[PDB]
């Protein structure tokens, strides 16, 4: 099945999964010189006060943390979107050296790895249901950046060690994922895709301009994460991005001038 490496990454996807080389693919380049700053953009609104995180998983491509999303918990909206967007899980992209790692670049610009907090739109009633709308998900997405420590990620990089291969999952209750927020919600928006099979072309893009920092050894244990389950050849778990597909026929929407 797929995955990241030469035999079965993404430039492979395609064969089995055909929207690949779809219109509204993910990630872009965001060429901030020709973004349309857009006054009738909303500010955000993140109300994560309730979140009620369950647990976090290595699924073999990455490790989710997951919510409780049975109510209106923790929920994105204004923005660009209509309606209210509750978060189900997010995950991180990253790389195998500092330079690179994020999905999203910006004026070419890479940074060493990305945050997606996936939050589905409610009036869909459910995460499966919502996957086949076009405005059924809505993904924050947030740069990192190699420098002083957050604090707020501590937490997850210290539960690694127990989801270590694939298919091992631990308890991740009482995770705020206030902690992991810059300080300033200016965006960038355009329409897209989920950057991994099945590529659906479901999502709005929220792409916030400033990043976090994390410290080397934060983004380290990232790093001795393994694709493959327990008792199999060890595949480090890194590179876990896909490179940035045509903007084709869109215009990447700003926040802020
Ligand atoms: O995060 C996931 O992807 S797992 C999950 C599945 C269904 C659900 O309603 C809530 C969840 O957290
Ligand atoms: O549900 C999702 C899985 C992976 C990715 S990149 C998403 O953006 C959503
Ligand atoms: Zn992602």
């Amino acid at each position: 099945h797929w995955g990241y490496g030469k035999h079965n990454g993404p430039e492979h996807w395609h064969k089995d999964f055909p929207i690949a080389k779809g219109e509204r693919q993910s990630p872009v380049d965001i060429d901030t010189h020709t973004a349309k700053y857009d006054p009738s953009l909303k500010p955000l609104s993140v109300s994560y006060d309730q979140a009620t995180s369950l647990r976090i998983l290595n699924n073999g491509h990455a490790f989710n943390v997951e919510f409780d999303d049975s109510q209106d918990k923790a929920v994105l909206k204004g923005g660009p979107l209509d309606g209210t967007y509750r978060l189900i899980q997010f995950h991180f992209h990253w790389g195998s050296l500092d330079g690179q790692g994020s999905e999203h670049t910006v004026d070419k610009k890479k940074y060493a790895a990305e945050l997606h907090l996936v939050h589905w739109n409610t009036k869909y009633g459910d995460f499966g249901k919502a996957v086949q709308q076009p405005d059924g998900l809505a993904v924050l997405g947030i740069f990192l950046k190699v420098g002083s420590a957050k604090p707020g990620l501590q937490k997850v990089v210290d539960v690694l060690d127990s989801i270590k291969t694939k298919g091992k999952s631990a308890d991740f209750t009482n995770f705020d994922p206030r902690g992991l927020l810059p300080e300033s919600l200016d965006y960038w928006t355009y329409p897209g895709s989920l950057t991994t099979p099945p590529l659906l072309e479901c999502v709005t893009w929220i792409v916030l301009k400033e990043p976090i920092s994390v410290s080397s050894e934060q983004v380290l244990k990232f790093r001795k994460l393994n694709f493959n389950g327990e008792g199999e050849p060890e595949e480090l778990m890194v590179d876990n991005w896909r490179p940035a597909q045509p903007l084709k026929n869109r215009q990447i929407k700003a926040s802020f001038k």
